[PDB]
């Protein structure tokens, strides 16, 4: 099946700003900022363009020790971030991709909202496990508030 899991989260930073940061410097800033969720991000292969593989390795104690995301797509103007989670983690067992869609848009305090859309490619009529929902939306609130509160502690970085 393909099951989609849909969040709307509120931020307080400007749209440009937090796409520039959390979705094109996540590689730098998530290992930097929320260490306790993402030890390291390397390349793998790839520039950042279509195709690219990045490593995502989480500490330990975590149930997962890395995952492999592919970057799908990359609209800079329109902030629409395409990735997928091809190995590692949840992949395994009836998982065999998360397919994701992000998209920032600006409010009319002047903040932003993030349009978050991952869709599980299982087998069959297999659900998607809850463990693996709940644990996606903890990862993305970790990240973003980390990436947040960095981004209005440092007001130099990022315009
Ligand atoms: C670097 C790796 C980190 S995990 C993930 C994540 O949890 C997340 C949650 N909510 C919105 C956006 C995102 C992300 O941009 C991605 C970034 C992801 C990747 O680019 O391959």
């Amino acid at each position: 099946g393909v099951f989609n899991y849909e969040t709307e989260t509120t931020s307080v930073i400007p749209a440009a700003r937090l796409f520039k940061a959390f979705i094109l410097d996540g590689d730098n800033l998530f290992p930097k900022v929320a260490p306790q969720a993402i030890s390291s991000v390397e390349n793998i292969e790839g520039n950042g363009g279509p195709g690219t593989i990045k490593k995502i390795s989480f500490p330990e104690g975590f149930p997962f020790k890395y995952v492999k995301d592919r970057v799908d797509e990359v609209d800079h103007t329109n902030f629409k971030y395409n990735y997928s989670v091809i190995e590692g983690g949840p992949i395994g067992d009836t998982l065999e991709k998360i397919s994701n869609e992000i998209k920032i848009v600006a409010t009319p305090d002047g903040g932003s909202i993030l349009k978050i859309s991952n869709k599980y490619h299982t087998k069959g009529d297999h659900e998607v496990k809850a463990e693996q929902v709940k644990a996606s939306k903890e990862m993305g609130e970790t990240l973003l508030r980390a990436v947040e509160s960095y981004l209005l502690a440092h007001s130099d970085a990022y315009n």
